[PDB]
């Protein structure tokens, strides 16, 4: 049952690569990112491994290395140039890359992650390219396993995969979506402590509809429009087959930036066979719920009493909403469609209403309450009189002065969540939200914003981005050996994050603690998601450790240089 | 009894192939090559040409704000895809040369320690003495033909950059490939670290060298003669050893002591002398006359100073049949103390006495320019803006077309700019300089000043010594080269005011210099590739590295 | 001219393999024959290269290694078992293999070379196979260069190639012919001093007519009868093209054991374009002529005055004959057909006579003198009354008591040369020749025979095998950079060998000095073949060295262990 090795003795016609292992020295060692210490190679290590001469005489510490890279990183003018310098270092000295990124996480995160990582994806083809991650194309059908075999690590625990269809709020970037999986997985290591070597960034190229990229001569993908239905599905179910055969069932498959229709069928179909998780639906839902709980500690109240208005009824829209209604059902013991009575979503066509359900998309019907057709978010804000406004539209500056002022007029402390990324697609800025609400809004957003000054006070807006959740939640599914993801684990995580939000960060108007604590946060989220995994009896690392927090911290990758023969 | 390294050879595929600069083609790997070498998946589906690769790198190179940032991006590419790096450098040589070579390469050396470093070249320290050969053994190419070596004492006109001198040898050797067609694999950039006197670098916490002041006499000498021993045992005698940026004192003893035992060449003394003489011959086609008739004034009596002068006097001796001591009558050098005159021989340096003619002490270059009344003003001072308006105006007043050569590098140490020389001479000067200057406009006419930099000479001269198997460097080969370059200078480049053809032709130039230096090697009977080929130019062109992508499936 | 690098800068769409170079240590080093020293790895070398533990504590010398292998070689009791143990060592420790073979050359030569190497070829498919040499099949056509590219040494100086059609006197062993090229090239190193790494054993598989091997389930070749004419030719000319492109023109191509018709067209059409040499035609001719000159020092006389009878008018038959007639023409200044008048060959159909030439094979017509048709060698021996009887028949025991007695009756010291191999196909034994001639014959043979006793005296029959010639002749063509073979170099060699034959070896009845001198012999043959190359102006290593013998000895591979760091 929990060691069903009947499926693992189909290892006869499994394609395999005959790997050889050899001691690394000279240029082989220096060109190996996993080991390469650059000038930090001690005198003794250089004599030992035929480096003497290939390096200058000077031996640097890792700390001096960080100071030196930081100095040259700050002299690049555009953010994209600092992204290029960061990806280059990741792929030359992996230990210096991670030790630097952790020690400088607040300064560097906007460059490796949102918002820079968005530009990187738009211009991926034209950017100086050391290869990272694995690309499975439509032309790898029949031979997806052959492609997996090429990856030179067998022990994969975390996969992060996109088909590039909805990269942040920028839409279809086809095969250039790879920036995201590579980003997420770097964070899995820096924020969560997952070892880099067990992380596998994948992109599924099925084409792109982006006309700019079809006609751009530097596009790295198939010059064809996306395959649909039949043709798409077979690649996916062969991919899902192949992952299973190669890596087993305990391998986490984190879906990133798929379209609505797809992102749901993948969570539906593969929930039973695989350990599947969707950062857009489940991960965002998780961090938002934690933000709400953290908000209601500053202002007071429960989730039950609040009224919720969403711009954008996609993945994150319905996904966040469903996790809120569920948390209410656990707190209230009500039937679920009494918990969503006070949750309203507005899409492209306006407020989701029952009168409109005679031609609605299926995953929206549960939010089609009874109300007059409303055309704009402004009309809904004024009619519904919500306590909480969450934006998942992918459209910038849709939280207008009229809308934040309207929200500041009936709420005394309105909860405004501007979730879309990158910064240019933020529904509002931190400056707009604090100004148009006379310093009275509880504000958080997807992309980072500098502190805002208003009537002699400083507001540090919190970052409501799933990067606070998935590093801890992933580590948890792994260190417990969870075989399935349960809605109850998303809640366990949300709890854990919210319970790290103290007065230190509330003082400054931030629903979350600073990223300078993300190692502590990830351990507590991991311990909780593991505890829930055991309770639900979906864990396979039996017996559970006594102290799930201290265990989670002991499983965590550290990028300090260890010494070689 | 020989220390020896057990090298093992293996077929490269997957990440081993991609991480190997020598072979890595990035997206230019064809579909067939990817299936063949376990790349399928590790690269995105799209296959680029090398040409699209060039266009792409060029586009992102121009978005960097500083020259130093484009130098870092160039050195990164050299060390990830060597064939793309060289095919790019060739196709874009005029645009890119100032970034990989003078003047950028100077800043790169000043800030070498603080710059993002993929390792290139070999460092032999004072702590490798006794074991220098052991260090050589670590280089993973056995067939070395061209070595380029500095001890960092005088990097361009920037002085002592100690161990951070490595930027220069790495630069020269890239040019040996790009300009000359030498294969990269046979080129070995070396730096000898013996310390540095630069107090800023001793106290800088990113300095990559020994934190000590330079070893002198005894201790220095031992390392060098052990280096020179070790190179010869490992690579043989036909290996070219190009010395770069040593001090006067040393750069001479190295050419003196190792002329017999080794094939030694000094870019500062011999290489610069060579390109200057070629510039003079090219100048005298625009303006008219012979070397004999001209009068020469130098600022700076160092390596390049006396070196250029001696090669000029020699070319005069071969054209007039006069004794050498008679061909120096027309050639005057001005140092720190003023005009070199015989009157002060009661405490003179020895290698200056041959230029100590008959005259009573003059104090400043301005005094000398006015008294000596020269035809040709050459600056090898290492000091910027020492060719003043008064000096260029003085020179423009008595000559109708005065020859001004501003040789010092980088641009910041140029004795004058191209703009100053053409303005202060009313458009009448024949100007060339060490570091590149953009075209200069003067009443609706465009002046393209030539680049009198040894990069026009050493790529051809090196290729020549190699393809002929020359075992020694002969003063007559410097002349053979000078002639060959000068005889490439047509009216197309003279029209625009340039003594040299554009770098867009450096492949033609290097082949003709190689054929000449080889021909002279055979004639003097120092060549060992016998018999000489019938057509030494077509042979030289066929021996030339091409960086077009080599085919794997 | 000479340096035509025009064809070397037309290597742009040449297939190439991307080789990577890396420092060898641990199991990579031990499994590498070129470097592997086994227990002879010094303490310092083991610490240095991560061997400590993988070897027992004991450090052996190379000498102790030799004593140890020799001891275990003598417990194998078939010769074939000692051939297998020898090939295994060649392919695990190359330096121990060569240092052993040289120091023990007389004892070991019959096991790695004739006659053992013959059995090895007959049973090649069924023998335990460590892989050796390169096989180019009919199904590698279009892609022969691709096959060459796979060999992991670029700098090839000596190729040795067979199509397996006439392996020794055993006939067609198809693809199992490889034993020969591998044998020859080991000797090129042990006897001649050529570095192993510049030597490339090749077999061209075009099928086989051996019905035994077509139906044998362990045959390693194509299960088809030999391709003829058009199909054969294209593979060869593509092979000869491909060798040229990859290795250049200075590469020696030694043909081994082809049939007459082929062996000749290959020397004819590729004499201009390539440096081609045929061990059967030219190499055997060379050592035989040296034997004759050595014989005429024991007994007295000139080549001119002798009368020659050959059994077997093939490659070696006509080839030996033509080299004899040529040496006569250079000594007498006579027209060539006056030099052939006293040379008679007997084939399958009997004595070659002009009355039979109305349907003769082409390369036999020059030996078709005027005489009455004779059916058997015995009839010819008795009619022609020859002074020299040479057997190249491939048929054992055809030099009968009647024939040796007949020869002993009209000559006082008859020269009998039993050239065929292996021992089982020898035209007579050393025992038979000395007994049936009352101790009066000058005898030599292709395969080794122990000393023979007769009337209280010891006869040490010499070995007239091309292994005395091709090691020196090859080294010569290489160290001079010869671009052509000229008949005059075969003679230069023959002279050089003959002039090494002293009274020390003549005392015991041997035309050649023992193989314990083959280092000295090869250097003197090399210096002579080089001198002739320069004289004929076909050498490209100009100027010639002062002392061609001491230069040849300094170019010679030594298998003493190198010390590693």
């Amino acid at each position: 049952e929990k060691e069903q090795e009947e499926a693992a003795a189909a290892s006869e016609e499994l394609p395999v690569m005959p790997w050889a292992t050899s001691v690394a020295s000279g240029y082989t060692l220096l060109r190996d990112p996993h080991h390469n210490k650059g000038l930090a190679f001690t005198e003794e290590e250089r004599d030992g491994h035929y480096l003497r001469g290939l390096l200058p005489p000077a031996v640097l510490s890792q700390e001096l290395q960080i100071k030196k890279f930081m100095n040259t990183l700050r002299q690049y003018q555009t953010p994209l140039q600092r992204y290029i310098a960061m990806m280059n270092l990741q792929e030359t000295d992996e230990r210096l890359f991670y030790k630097l990124l952790i020690d400088n996480v607040v300064e560097l995160l906007p460059f490796v992650y949102t918002p820079t990582v968005g530009e990187a994806c738009q211009k991926y083809g034209s950017i100086f390219r050391r290869p990272q991650g694995l690309y499975v194309s439509l032309k790898d059908k029949g031979k997806v396993l052959e492609v997996l075999r090429n990856w030179p690590h067998r022990n994969i625990q975390v996969i992060c995969v996109t088909d590039g269809e909805r990269i942040l709020g920028l839409g279809d970037l086809g095969c250039q979506g790879m920036g995201i999986p590579v980003g997420k997985l770097a964070l899995y290591t820096a924020l969560g402590g997952v070892d880099p070597s067990v992380c596998l960034p994948i992109t599924i190229d099925v084409g792109t509809n982006n006309e700019k990229l079809l006609n751009d001569e530097f596009y790295i993908g198939l010059r064809q429009k996306r395959a649909t239905g039949e043709e798409y599905d077979e690649l996916i179910e062969e991919f899902m087959s192949a992952v299973k055969q190669f890596y087993g069932e305990k391998v986490l498959i984190q879906f990133e930036d798929f379209a609505n229709h797809n992102a749901f069928d993948l969570l539906e179909k593969y929930s039973k066979s695989h350990l599947v998780f969707n950062d857009d639906i489940q991960g965002t839902a998780s961090v938002v719920l934690a933000g709400l709980l953290a908000a209601l500690k500053m202002v007071g109240g429960t989730l039950a009493e609040q009224t919720y208005l969403f711009l954008g009824a996609g993945e994150a829209g319905t996904g966040i909403a469903e996790l809120i209604a569920l948390e209410i059902s656990k707190q209230t013991n009500a039937p679920i469609e009494e918990c969503r009575k006070k949750v309203w979503l507005v899409d492209s066509k306006g407020l989701i209403v029952d009168s409109r359900k005679g031609s609605l998309q299926p995953f929206k019907k549960p939010w089609a309450h009874e109300h007059e057709p409303l055309k704009t978010l402004y009309d809904a804000v004024q009619s519904i009189k919500p306590t909480v406004l969450i934006g998942t539209s992918g459209v910038g500056r849709t939280f207008t002065k009229e809308i934040i002022e309207a929200m500041s007029s009936f709420n005394e402390r309105p909860i405004i969540f501007s979730l879309s990324n990158p910064t240019s697609h933020s529904e509002c800025t931190a400056e707009q939200a604090y100004t148009w609400s006379q310093g009275r809004s509880i504000f958080a957003s997807g992309s980072p914003f500098a502190p805002v000054e208003y009537e002699g006070k400083t507001f540090v807006p919190g970052q409501s981005n799933n990067a606070y959740i998935f590093p801890g939640l992933g580590l948890g599914l792994v260190i417990s050996g969870a075989v399935r993801v349960h809605e109850d684990m998303l809640l366990a995580a949300s709890k854990a994050l919210a319970d790290q939000a103290t007065q230190d960060n509330f003082e400054k108007g931030s629903i979350f603690p600073p990223f300078t604590s993300i190692r502590k946060i990830s351990a507590h989220i991991a311990a909780a998601v593991a505890a829930k995994a055991y309770e639900l009896g979906l864990a396979t690392r039996l017996p559970p450790p006594s102290d799930l927090v201290k265990y989670a911290e002991n499983c965590m990758y550290t990028p300090v240089y260890r010494n070689y023969r």
